[PDB]
Formats: C-alpha cells, structure tokens, sequence
C-alpha cells in the first residue's frame, strides 16, 4: 500500500505483469 499501491503491480493481482511477484513486494 502507499507507495507500493495501485501504480505498481502492472495494475493486475501482483504477480503476472510486475515484470515478476518481486517489484510487487518492493
């Protein structure tokens, strides 16, 4: 959340589109 919130997880269920489940974690 904050600043890991809706601009990140390439918008999707933070896995498959952040690249990988990594940067969705930050």
């Amino acid at each position: 959340y904050a600043g890991v919130a809706f601009y990140i997880f390439t918008h999707q269920g933070s896995d498959f589109g952040p690249i990988f489940m990594t940067i969705p974690a930050f």
